[PDB]
């Protein structure tokens, strides 16, 4: 079978093909060349923009208000070389096709992530209300997982057509797609993932303690109640493109991926002199954090730092988390419709902890005798862990252990986890394999973010649809043109870096198209097919 | 017409008429008064509880961690007599009628609160994307208020019953009241309020724009939007019994109502000597707060408090933000079952901020003689404010304004409202009649509470049932006895005082059964007939 | 003998004749009765200078930020009627003439503050490098204690006439005054504490050991260590006017003095109605903070609040802590001299911190049999705590402790003190006897306030001299005159607060000079004696 990629569902445009088709992205006039184009952010979706932007042959210029590459950011510890802990994003799913192009074309290795019950893992444990279940394989566990496993399985197929969607979305089938994915948009926009396993019939002919295991940790690979709140269609789109599945991380940390692509030579650029890079162009960094942007009486658009240093530009996009644009930059309110203002006012964001110690060897790999299992495993449970990811580096090289994922001080926060890990564990010292020092993070503090990512809010498509159709500028009025929008929070896939990157790439085509410039006849670009695939709207 | 009070659904008992009842609540053999039970809280419901049980002729032993009162807090401005801005409850539906109970016994004054298109209310004023109405009348509207109004009084009466569940209210017809209602608990559980909304037939045939305008602003009373997430049974229960209309603030500020219950001499007491209060009992202060809770080897409950202190107890009441005995406090795990323990770990809380000033004078009754309209309203909004109250003392005292009521420093808090009551009334000079100091208050900044209240989770029914039902402690293990909870989490209406007071009131009846007492045969309490009329238990 | 007073010995003038004699303070012509006089901060210095105005017939207008009554600030605990912890000022010695003007005119009871080896303390305890002394009166500690007291004495006596000049001080002999005093200032100004110390034949006699007891507890009623790097000319002032001894505490709180200030009517006022107060003048509050003071362009004075609200003023007397005015307050540059602006930059501050615990009776005067000694007395140790004190309020009322003074969470800084306290009462449980809420304070957190305090640095005496007599305004250009300064960073007695009421009276006599007013002829005030009993100035 051909694979699932991150295709539609919502807007089915090959970003890959485009990417990859021999043609490039299109040219601008040269007339244009080497003219500047302000970018707000430097993270994956500010970065991917500059680059494509750079090889067709303007000059961008980025803006940072706090460290290169956003919320892809890898830690080292202490004393080591390339040990990482990851604080951002950590587990890609190979779906993610336009991510894994700049992640192929850096040559980055990658491997598979540790998720409980794939191959990457030895074991797992499931530990609820205060029973333990060990796991080598799914079939060990009780049969109520697989009860829920099936009722989910037949939920989404009832329900949402799950099969015939993965189908038409493995054949790119445009318009099936569209037919299929078109008909729940309306139905399920204003409903929550609460509301969808509640009127289904295949939870409803389970007792209430299978739901109960379902949000808690799902069928064994991890629970879903933190996403129970959010907008159904959200989770359809994350199910039908497997965003929840085959997931890999990034050796060495994915933040090589914004930091390689700041220094990264196109072998091919518009204008540039041979050798030029994004870091080239800006004499090594980006600039500091915007603080305003303006229209200027001139009708080009002014970017003021942080500092009050204030300079013109055609086009600016903004990348930050898109909340940040109502408040802490002044932007001026006549760059977007009263429409506009709504939706970007609306977003909300969902929180999120992660804390991690080094090991001095992946201990956990070894067995118990007197009962056969790992001394520890992937770890899934209702207690304030939730889950503990193992990564195992090598025999004879530190591990990794994510002790706590979750939706005080550091010590703390380890000191119960470790006691929380002890009750599961009793027999198990993992204490006393720690070295080097414990990596927290809340994404909340700091801000510049408001949270890991945006939760998608039950009735939100209108805001949703009329934000990601932002680079579509034709038929707006001149005030409200040159200013683009991208990154996760514009994109269908709000949690998952793949949306980053296809709303980075939207952006593109609407720059370019800003300056004249157009896609080749044979490689067309997404706003040349927007228009007849792009994402229904919705009547009021 | 009878009123409508805040009686059941879910319990239809009578807690007013068995506190008004001249045979008093019950009693306790003589052999055990003056023996000592531990109250964790001086909130409403710790100190409801510790009055009621000093009366029957025990020694209650207050316990408290931060301020008296709890989530009653009144704060005076600096240098007034008497001016004071209510940082936690400050609207009280006269449907309350256990805490009105409390509130007369202390001789203590209220007055309507000034809530839009009321008679308390001269004027109301919606801003919603950028347009302005005025208001003396909900007629004065424009069509589209009434449409969203008809539409939610033709959802509620079609989808719940409404006219007849309020009429059986009214009648005290338990009978009838409960078949009413437990049709409606198995099929709202697990359905959030969003869910009702959109599903409504009389919402889901306007256009979008109508259900907008109803989270934001509600038909021009108040927006619904915070409460879209909750389980659909909360609103109901809320609405039933007029938890959201006739309100009343309490004059000099509600915290007169805890302080005065500390200070209070009953109108009848068993065993103490006359003039005895809670605050004579406790020689003029509650204990420290409480650390840790566990079972002795003599079988009584050991509480020991931040320094160390360590003393036995019969029969231990806890009041605090029930959450806070799976983390703060160390409770010793066989104090609840399994199920209790899950129940107790699932509460989430919602976040709340107000920010007040004192004016010099109530200058908003001021016309503008031009557009006839108030210089100023109560206003709401979707800015940032949301909601602002006007508080008029008298043409010849000092005003307040609640300037934002929403769900930093305190200066910038200010400033960033005037700015958007600037833009809302470009005319008016608010800040030119501001005197004394800005009061704010965030609950979630403070350690000894999680939020302003819960929120009541879709398909939670069952923990709440748990809880609730948690004083009947006939059929439990010797090991499990004798702790008891109570508080606005452990009720069915969480964010109102009514629902602290009547699981108080509960728990008196528990620990009054405990030390082998009981009502009197003419005045029956909760415990009498709870096994009866109490809520309905959900099938796994 | 007749009183030792804080009477100089910089500026000798008799505050209390001046505030006693039945004349008044002076007049103002009527045609300039009722205009404004912008006073910012309702500390004592601000309060003092409004009522004094006030009552010379012009309408003071004060600002308060923060809290009315600044660093003179009681907190009751939880519960409680009238026990209170004072987090400012706590021990007023009674040579503070013209503050206790202010409180016998309020009618407010002192008594004698538990100050260690007095009439109001039973016993103390010394606790040093790990031994423990106990002494019910001074001859009871061992000799070591008697020898650094009498090389304190004899110091003292020989480097600065210590004898002689209290004489002068009890004779109010102010030729004789100002000889001794004004030999000392340009000695000792440039010189640390630490070096009179070092260089004095009395101490260097001693061993090291009896140099550092007296850093750490002195001769048995309290360290000087916190004192040692500030100027020697401040200690001498604090000795030499016994602030450091013959001290009371205020009943019910010093923060009644302010707030009685506050609402107290005058007998007899110039201008204003019968009945009218500072508070009726307001309307009841202070108005908010000030952000920022300038000169306008009708040549008065333009004070602009926090929220942006700006009024027009004759005369402003700023009494916040002055650096404030330097950063925090934007006041114009063109307000003071070149040469002010640098006395008003060199302020530098001293930081404490006090803890409270409230007790259920005074359980410290028990006997232990064993031994003789009180269970626990007013304690003095080179440990974290450094000082104890114990507060009686009757056999049959909570006691209150303030466990730690010296120069984490309130529950960790409280444990701490417990700790410490069991190192050295092993045998006492105060713990046990530990009711209602711990109250702590640290004065540098809120700002506001820089510090409890100025620690006056070595060689400072000229930006001192230049501020005190910054009131002195016949010799200014007129875009300097109308602004004036007050409050104790302004005062000869930083620590202390008969400093802020001396410099707030010399202000009142400045402003009164400023809206053409004078004394009466048989009562001359501060600037009609200040040219020939003022402050030496010193050359360069
Ligand atoms: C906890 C967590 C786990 C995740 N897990 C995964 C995962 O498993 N798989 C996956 O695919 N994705 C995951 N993601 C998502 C992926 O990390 C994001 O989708 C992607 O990194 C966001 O990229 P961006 O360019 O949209 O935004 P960002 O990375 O946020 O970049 C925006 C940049 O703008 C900067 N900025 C903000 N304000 C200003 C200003 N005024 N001026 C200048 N610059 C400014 C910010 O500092 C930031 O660097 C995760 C994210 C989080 C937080
Ligand atoms: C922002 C806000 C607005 C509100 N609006 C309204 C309204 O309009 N109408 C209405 O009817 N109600 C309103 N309420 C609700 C009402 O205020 C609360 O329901 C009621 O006050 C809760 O009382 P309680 O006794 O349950 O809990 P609390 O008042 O929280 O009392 C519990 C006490 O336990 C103490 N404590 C915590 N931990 C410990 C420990 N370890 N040891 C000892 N003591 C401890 C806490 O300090 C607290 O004082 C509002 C509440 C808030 C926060
Ligand atoms: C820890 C401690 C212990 C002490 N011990 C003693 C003692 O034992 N004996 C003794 O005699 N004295 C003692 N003192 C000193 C006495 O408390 C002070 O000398 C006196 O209270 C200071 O009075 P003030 O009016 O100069 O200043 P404050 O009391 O500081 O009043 C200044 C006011 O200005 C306000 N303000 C600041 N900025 C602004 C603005 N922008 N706009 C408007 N208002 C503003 C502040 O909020 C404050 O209320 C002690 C002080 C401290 C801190």
């Amino acid at each position: 079978k051909k694979p699932i990629t991150i295709f539609g569902p919502d807007f089915p445009f090959a970003f890959d093909d485009w990417l990859e088709h021999p043609a490039g992205l299109g040219s601008i006039p040269a007339a244009r060349h080497g003219e500047e184009v302000a970018i707000v952010g430097a993270g994956i979706a500010g970065l991917v923009a500059a680059y494509e932007l750079m090889k067709l042959g303007l000059k961008p210029v980025v803006y940072e208000a706090s460290k290169m590459g956003g919320r892809l950011r890898s830690q080292a510890f202490n004393g080591t070389d390339g040990i990482i802990a990851e604080l951002g994003g950590m587990r890609f799913p190979v779906s993610s096709t336009a991510f894994y192009h700049y992640v192929d074309k850096l040559g980055l290795e990658t491997k598979p992530f540790p998720n409980p019950l794939t191959p990457a893992s030895r074991s797992t444990v499931i530990d609820l209300e205060g029973q333990t279940y060990y796991a080598e394989k799914a079939a060990d566990l009780p049969a109520l997982f697989q009860e829920v496993t099936d009722a989910w399985a037949d939920a989404l197929e009832s329900g949402a057509r799950f099969g015939d969607i993965q189908q038409a979305i493995r054949d790119r089938d445009v318009p099936r797609l569209k037919e299929l994915w078109n008909t729940l948009v309306p139905l399920w926009d204003d409903r929550t993932f609460y509301d969808f396993v509640a009127t289904s019939k295949a939870f409803a002919k389970l007792s209430f303690q299978h739901r109960e295991v379902f949000g808690q940790v799902g069928f064994g690979t991890g629970g879903w109640d933190s996403d129970f709140p959010n907008s159904m269609l959200e989770i359809f789109r994350v199910v039908m493109t497997n965003c929840d599945d085959h997931q890999h991380l990034v050796v060495g940390g994915v933040e090589q991926v914004p930091q390689g692509i700041w220094r990264h030579v196109p072998e091919r650029c518009a204008h540039w002199p041979e050798g030029t890079s994004l870091s080239s162009l800006h004499g090594g960094a980006p600039r500091t954090g915007v603080k305003r942007i303006a229209r200027a009486s001139d009708g080009r658009l002014a970017v003021t730092d942080n500092w009050g240093d204030c300079r013109h530009y055609a086009a600016v996009l903004t990348t930050c988390q898109s909340w940040l644009l109502t408040t802490q930059i002044d932007c001026e309110e006549s760059l977007f419709s009263q429409k506009m203002w709504m939706a970007l006012d609306r977003t909300r964001y969902m929180q999120s902890s992660k804390t991690f110690v080094m090991v001095d060897r992946p201990f956990w790999k070894d067995k118990d005798p007197e009962t056969g299992r790992d001394l520890m495993s992937m770890t899934l449970t209702d207690r304030l862990t939730r889950g503990t990811y193992l990564f195992d580096n090598g025999d004879d090289k530190p591990g990794v252990i994510c002790l706590s994922y979750a939706w005080h001080p550091v010590e703390k926060r380890v000191q119960l986890a470790l006691d929380a890990l002890k009750k599961i564990y009793p027999k198990t010292d993992i204490a006393g394999h720690i070295i080097g020092d414990p990596i927290t993070i809340s994404w909340e503090a700091d801000p510049h973010f408001l949270g890991a990512f945006k939760g998608a809010l039950p009735g939100h498509y209108r805001y949703n649809q009329r934000m990601y159709a932002h680079f579509m500028q034709a038929q707006m009025p001149v005030e409200q043109r040159g200013i683009f929008i991208a990154g996760d929070d514009v994109s269908w896939t709000p949690a998952w870096v793949e949306g980053a990157v296809q709303t980075s790439l939207n952006a593109v085509w609407g720059i370019m198209n800003h300056f004249g410039g157009k896609t080749h006849a044979d490689n067309p670009g997404p706003g040349d097919v927007f228009d007849e695939i792009g994402q229904i709207a919705l009547a009021d």
